[PDB]
């Protein structure tokens, strides 16, 4: 009968896991590498590996609550669920949209973000986690500010960088203090959507700073279950029921 796989990595995901556990769903949470469900860690081994997992574990439903920029995991979930007739929905918020006072430009990927930075040395907040920071070594004249969940193993791949180690979630006061104190001139961010990571954008607006926003990657179509209640509804509409 019902056995959920929740692909995590965000706050939508952690909150969702808590709700599922409260309601009594048989569910496993998964991270690539804050909630009480039994958690698997690490990749599945491509689409075939995920197919094998779904089949061996008798998964009935997948909820993809991965970050919107975890596009390989999302695309693999589409393919694997399609190959096994397992129901899938994505728990994702809509992208952020600009308002008055926002100074935003958009680029399609991380490479284009690097290319978008000015020639003259700037002070750039790379608000994009740990992945692919190296890419910015192709614009080595800038000062970079990083914010990382864990202390970096080795030396930063960036000629001039400072890493602040923190998780948050972050407040507008906090982010405005950071940007101000590091005299940031530009912010690079991914268009994640949601309230949880939006502080840095309000802070930027407050300080009158430009943001280079990386647009969401393309992922194949699947059902979208964009609030906790939407997820509960979709679960019931696909015959998922809790313990007992
Ligand atoms: N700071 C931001 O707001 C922001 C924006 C964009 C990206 N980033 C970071 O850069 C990231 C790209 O992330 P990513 O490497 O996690 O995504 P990914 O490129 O989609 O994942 C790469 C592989 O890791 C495994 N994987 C990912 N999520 C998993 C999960 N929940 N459970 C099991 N395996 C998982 C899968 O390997 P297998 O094929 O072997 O299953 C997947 O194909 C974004 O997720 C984000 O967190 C951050």
């Amino acid at each position: 009968m019902t056995r959920l796989l929740v692909l995590g990595g965000t706050t939508e995901a952690s909150r969702l896991a808590k709700t599922l556990a409260d309601q009594g769903f048989e569910a496993v949470f998964s991270y690539a590498g804050a909630q009480p469900l039994p958690t698997r860690i690490g990749g599945f081994g491509g689409v075939a590996g995920l197919v094998d997992y779904l089949t061996r574990e008798g998964v009935s439903h997948v909820i993809d609550a991965t970050h919107p920029f975890a596009a390989q995991m999302s695309a693999n979930a589409v393919a694997a669920c399609a190959q096994t007739g397992v129901a899938l929905c994505a728990f994702e918020r809509a992208p952020w949209t600009a308002q008055a006072g926002d100074r935003w430009t958009h680029v399609p990927d991380l490479a284009a973000a690097v290319a978008a930075l000015p020639q003259a040395p700037a002070r750039v907040f790379l608000a994009i986690g740990k992945q692919h920071l190296r890419d910015f070594s192709a614009a080595p004249q800038h000062h970079y500010l990083l914010r990382l969940v864990d202390p970096p193993e080795g030396p930063l791949p960036l000629p001039d960088a400072r890493a602040v180690i923190a998780r948050g979630p972050f407040t507008v006061q906090g982010d405005t203090e950071l940007l101000r104190s590091e005299t940031i001139t530009h912010v690079v961010a991914k268009n994640a959507g949601g309230a949880g990571a939006e502080a840095k954008l309000i802070a930027a607006r407050s300080l009158g700073l430009p943001v280079i926003l990386i647009d969401r990657p393309a992922v194949p179509a699947r059902d979208i279950c964009a609030t906790l209640e939407g997820v509960m509804g979709w679960l019931a509409d696909h015959g998922a029921t809790p313990r007992g």
